[PDB]
């Protein structure tokens, strides 16, 4: 390519100054955006349609990896686009994109509640008590709901039942917790 760097200014192969636009430096094999000002981005989102892409340290567009900003972590796909809603190996990034921790996930995919603990792993073949109440997550992750754990029983919010009366549709029979 005949494309330079000039400080943080960048002219493509016919010589015009970019700005505005992506770049993709084969000299790097990297994509950088160039801003309005003709600098190179970095250490900062870009928001482009619905899609957030990361500027590393010398505009290195962010790519398959993850990314610490402001004590959160985000995941860029191999495009760079910021990973939402979704498993990324044991992690799950949520809304914004940053990796669920210490709360509740609602999985469409597995139709299932989970739970990522204050320590970023979904809780696991285990009871937890998460404000104040008891649930109880499978092998998988998965929130057991309106079942019995052992002399326990789990209502459909998952929430282990504290005390009264329970029609059990598997008997058809009823029970009183106590
Ligand atoms: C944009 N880079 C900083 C990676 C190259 C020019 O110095
Ligand atoms: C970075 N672009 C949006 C220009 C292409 C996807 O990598
Ligand atoms: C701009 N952030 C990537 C930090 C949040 C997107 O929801
Ligand atoms: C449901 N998880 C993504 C947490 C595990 C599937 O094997
Ligand atoms: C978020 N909860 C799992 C507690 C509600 C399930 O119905
Ligand atoms: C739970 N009881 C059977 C005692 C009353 C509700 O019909
Ligand atoms: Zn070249
Ligand atoms: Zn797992």
């Amino acid at each position: 390519s005949d494309g330079t760097w000039q400080g943080k200014q960048y002219l493509k192969e016919d010589g015009s100054q970019a700005a505005n636009e992506w770049v993709f430096d084969t000299h790097y094999q990297s994509w950088f955006y160039i801003k309005a000002d003709a600098n190179y981005a970095e250490n900062e989102w870009l928001k482009q349609g619905d899609d957030y892409f990361y500027l590393k340290s010398g505009g290195y567009m962010a790519k398959s990896e993850w990314v610490e900003d402001k004590g959160a972590f985000y995941y860029l796909d191999q495009d760079g686009k910021m990973k939402r809603n979704a498993w990324v190996g044991t992690s799950y990034v949520g809304a914004t994109g940053a990796k669920v921790i210490e709360d509740w996930v609602y999985d469409s995919q597995y139709d299932a509640w989970f739970y990522i603990k204050a320590d970023g792993q979904h809780a696991e073949k285990e009871w937890l008590q998460i404000k104040g109440k008891d649930y109880y997550f499978k092998s998988g992750g998965y929130l057991l709901t309106s079942q019995w754990i052992n002399q326990a029983y789990v209502n459909a919010s998952g929430a282990k039942v504290q005390q009264g009366w329970l029609f059990d549709k598997q008997y058809q029979s009823w029970f009183y917790i106590k």
